[PDB]
């Protein structure tokens, strides 16, 4: 039982390269138009207090180099929406797929492919932490890096990286530029609140431990959401609602396990440890696999 | 903080995959020039897995026995020939989206990424690696062989992994791209033991190297320890034992720091005996034996 990510093949033809002076990051080309962060307008002095309204202004459609590969692609037209650029261009993008822009919850799980001077490197699946930050591997040049699931032929793309935290987390935002979390585009002291544990992904997690043949930490006993809820508060885990009860609804009829019996196995994980045991393998509970996931990858 | 384990871009070997059915068993296959590649049991039945006569099942066959799909494309059969446990189907057509390739040989320590399809359509990607005991610990349910292992270098990609079998303990095994197989392991449904399964102690020395160019050093102590008292402890962990060329590989990450080679061991000799007590080696709360010394000396 492994994390796996989705298969890149079809965000890699669209990832291009963008540069504005001596900032350069990655671009997201669909159709005839080029998405990117909108701080590469801005000068290593310009972050501490940037005025992007009137320093958009001041530049023009030849101050933008993007580059697909060794084609060079011509700007026309320049655009601002919420923190992102919108560069048009001159020709259409031939490889593009499918594509719509979803806003996601904390939470939810999808795969980054993370890139570099417009150059993808590396994909990975990952979760959208309670504090709107992501736990990623970006290293300097990989702004613009982009997020995404995959449907049948669809691909919904959900995340844009931004910024760097000096914890280690990335913080972005969506396609449309809304940020994720209390952030701003801004080279200032910004910290990120305290991340807590997916509680529902947990217990799917579980779920699919007993699916796999390991089920010693199943016990004769039940618990109510609000005796649960006042644990987890304790360990710092999300509290579980019941919109959370129904989405495990088909893991709990398939294996006949319902969640608050469940819930009681979960209690005593915490309390008193593991006992020097493991499951799947692990000794730590693993919260970044969404109750689909499971269902997918068991199914 | 932070060092996740990322997975080669899927892209080039998305266009490579295809559908190969023969009677009633379908499976993955790899589509590069005019060949496809796919693992030779399927041509059997779930009979014949107890003891298959490859060569008796192969002459029985025609060209028209085998189906292969790309998407909705299909290609017609003109060849066949057996290399060991690889099935070569010739194809009157050559895949357009061929990339530059490569067949290697992985030894066990080696990383790569994995492709997992179902009937010839991919589904997801993920990274590992090879076990001493020459399996790997994917996700692999029933019409997954066929996927395949790579690691991409510039622009040329390095088939490595067919996968074949799952195995009784959950671990699934494979041959290279010339259907030599990883291991002692054969394509029979017999009772096939492996071994057991030890920690990479290279892999987790070059991570631990790591982990000081990124600031942690709590675990380092000011004691060092000789090769052969090493692995007699390593040994009770079940640990690979450390070699001379070990020491030489990590040379360059103990020539960017101060410690020895032998003095990062006596580290992780400490480590072993006292465990983490509750804190995080590069935001990770277990030793990580799946980085190799080269991915980890490129971009250090």
């Amino acid at each position: 039982f492994r994390k796996m990510a989705f298969p890149s093949g079809k965000v890699e033809g669209c990832m291009v390269q963008v540069t504005c002076g001596t900032t350069t990051l990655n671009g997201l080309w669909l159709d005839d138009v080029v998405y990117c962060p909108r701080h590469v307008i801005c000068t290593s002095e310009d972050m501490l207090n940037p005025n992007y309204e009137d320093l958009l202004i001041r530049k023009s459609n030849h101050n933008f180099l993007v580059q697909a590969g060794n084609v060079q692609l011509r700007v026309i037209g320049h655009s601002m929406q919420n923190c992102v650029l919108k560069l048009k261009v001159d020709t259409a993008n031939p490889k593009t797929p499918k594509y719509k822009f979803v806003r996601i919850q904390p939470g939810q799980t999808f795969s980054v492919l993370a890139c570099y001077n417009g150059s993808p490197s590396g994909v990975y699946q990952c979760a959208m932490r309670p504090n709107f930050t992501i736990k990623g591997s970006f290293l300097n040049g990989s702004c613009g890096s982009v997020g995404f699931n995959i449907d049948y032929d669809c691909v919904s793309f959900c995340y844009m990286h931004h910024m760097e935290l000096p914890t280690g987390v990335h913080a972005g935002t969506d396609l449309e530029g809304n940020f994720y979390g209390p952030f701003v585009d801004r080279q200032t002291a910004q910290a990120a609140g305290t991340d807590t544990t997916i509680t529902v992904n947990v217990l799917a997690w579980l779920y699919a431990a007993v699916i796999n043949g390991d089920r010693w930490f199943l016990n004769r006993f039940t618990t109510t959401l609000n005796d649960f809820n006042l644990v987890a508060m304790k360990y710092n885990y999300e509290p579980l609602t019941q919109d959370h009860v129904d989405i495990l609804g088909p893991l709990s009829a398939q294996t006949g396990i319902a969640v608050l019996d469940m819930c009681a196995s979960l209690k005593e994980l915490l309390q008193n440890g593991m006992n020097g045991r493991t499951i799947l393998g692990s000794a730590l509970l693993e919260d970044e696999f969404t109750p689909f996931d499971v269902v997918r990858q068991c199914s």
